[PDB]
């Protein structure tokens, strides 16, 4: 049933994920010379492309495509359309691999035709928490503990093939040849997200929404009116006070991320992200890149007094095209991002991120229940929507996780 994943080093059924009991390789062990350095084989009216994701018409070829021919959520009503700089941001973390920015283009016209990226992660995916308590028992604990160490790996992310070349076996192509591309460079795992059902995810969340402007939520069919609400007078003036918010957030103390918070942000994120199964080690550097603010794309907040950061927030932002033909109606979307706390509690903090997002302009807060996501749920006023965010690893047997178990963001 799967001509291209029956192919490949991932478990092959849910019941292989539920009795895997260590993580580890599946493949056989390689070297570089292994690999070939001649690009996989192309149909000869293609070729291969290495954009220069710094180059202004590189950035631009690539935010086309997948502006017309990216994810859209599961009704078919709504495509993502994340803007150049956010793609420079996603796609050019430090020490990123120009060479895992791999395209197809037509030769005869030069029309892109096809994409996907790979980026470097330092990730925690040792064996788990609930997994090491039953191999102490058993005794066979340096099994389990051989992959402990943060991995240095590949993030797979940006798989886009254009409409017009669908169903046309062109995605194995390009995996094959990243996965090619990133052998080269001695790495062998990758982790990747897909709100599609593949062999075989080890943990899965659905994701959740909070509307910050209903009144467009409901125009651009986000969103519909309560029941309960349809029944007096003025539905919609129900529906806004529902998810009325203050104009400013009464929480003391916070104000954007500069570069002086590195150090401590860093210091806070990896003490929380640590109690984490599955979660990225960022360096100073990253903590800089991913959360530094940068206008139209990331967003993080510190709580600070007397120059002690003691708690911070961040979202991104990725505006969804309202699918149909003369429509420039936009979802604009906050995601939340990574976060911690210790000086309030988590709902008291995300409440200031749904205030300042809504203060931005922003259309409704997304995210998916990884982190302590779950716990602010009821009182925020998320609620599920209708798709569910999958976690995969290439190359590497994980035992089944819950996804509170899992500290990555996908962007
Ligand atoms: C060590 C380094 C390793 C690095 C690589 C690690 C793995 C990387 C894995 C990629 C992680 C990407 C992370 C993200 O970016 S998730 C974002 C995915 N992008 C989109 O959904 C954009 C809209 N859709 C499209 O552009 C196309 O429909 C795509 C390109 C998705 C498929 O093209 P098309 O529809 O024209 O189909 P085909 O005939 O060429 O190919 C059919 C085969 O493709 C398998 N398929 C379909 N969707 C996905 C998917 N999202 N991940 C993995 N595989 C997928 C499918 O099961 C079938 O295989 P099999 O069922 O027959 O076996
Ligand atoms: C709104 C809206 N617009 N669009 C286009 C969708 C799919 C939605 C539903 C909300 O979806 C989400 C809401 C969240 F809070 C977080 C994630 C998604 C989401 C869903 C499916 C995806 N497939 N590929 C990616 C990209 N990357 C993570 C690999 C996806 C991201
Ligand atoms: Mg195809």
């Amino acid at each position: 049933a799967h001509a291209f994943w029956s192919t490949q080093p991932v478990p092959q059924t849910e019941d292989e994920t539920e009795k895997i009991v260590f993580a580890g390789p599946m493949d056989e062990p390689k070297t570089v010379a292994d690999i070939p350095e001649e690009p996989y084989p192309i149909a000869s009216t293609f070729e291969w492309w290495t954009p220069n994701m710094e180059a202004a018409d590189d950035i631009h070829a690539i935010y086309e495509l997948l502006r017309d021919n990216y994810v859209e959520d599961d009704d078919s009503m709504f495509r993502f359309n994340y803007s150049e700089e956010f793609l420079q941001w996603a796609l050019c973390p430090p020490n990123y691999i120009p060479d895992w920015h791999v395209a197809v283009r037509r030769k005869a016209d030069k029309k892109l035709l096809a994409f996907i990226a790979g980026v470097p992660v330092t990730l925690r995916m040792g064996t788990p928490k609930y997994m090491k308590v039953k191999a102490q028992e058993k005794g066979e604990g340096e099994e389990a503990a051989k992959y402990d160490e943060p991995r240095h790996i590949c993030e797979i992310n940006f798989l886009c093939v254009h409409k017009q070349l669908r169903e046309k076996r062109l995605a194995p192509i390009l995996i094959k040849e990243a996965t090619r591309r990133v052998n080269r460079t001695n790495v062998w795992q990758a982790v990747y997200t897909a709100g599609v059902l593949l062999p075989t995810p080890y943990a899965s969340g659905q994701y959740f929404h909070r509307s910050l402007n209903p009144e467009k939520l409901v125009e651009i069919r986000f969103s519909g009116i309560p029941a309960q609400y349809q029944k007096f007078q003025n539905p919609m003036a129900m529906l806004k006070r529902n998810y009325q918010l203050p104009s400013a957030p009464k929480n003391s103390g916070l104000r954007e991320m500069k570069p002086s918070d590195v150090p401590q942000v860093r210091r806070i994120l990896m003490n929380y992200l640590d109690s984490f199964d599955v979660g990225p080690v960022f360096s100073d550097a990253e903590i800089s890149h991913y959360l530094l603010p940068r206008d139209g794309v990331v967003f993080t907040y510190v709580v600070e007094n007397d120059k002690k950061v003691t708690d911070f927030f961040s979202f991104y932002r990725i505006p969804s095209t309202v699918i149909g033909n003369s429509n420039y109606n936009l979802l604009n979307a906050a995601y939340v991002h990574y976060y911690a706390a210790t000086s309030i509690p988590l709902h008291q903090l995300i409440l200031d991120l749904l205030i300042v997002a809504h203060s931005r302009g922003f259309d409704v807060c997304n995210m998916v229940e990884i982190l302590d996501n779950r716990s602010f749920v009821e009182q925020l006023k998320f609620g599920a929507g209708d798709g569910h965010l999958r976690y995969y690893f290439y190359n590497w047997a994980y035992p089944k996780i819950k996804p509170s178990q899992v500290a990555l963001v996908m962007l």
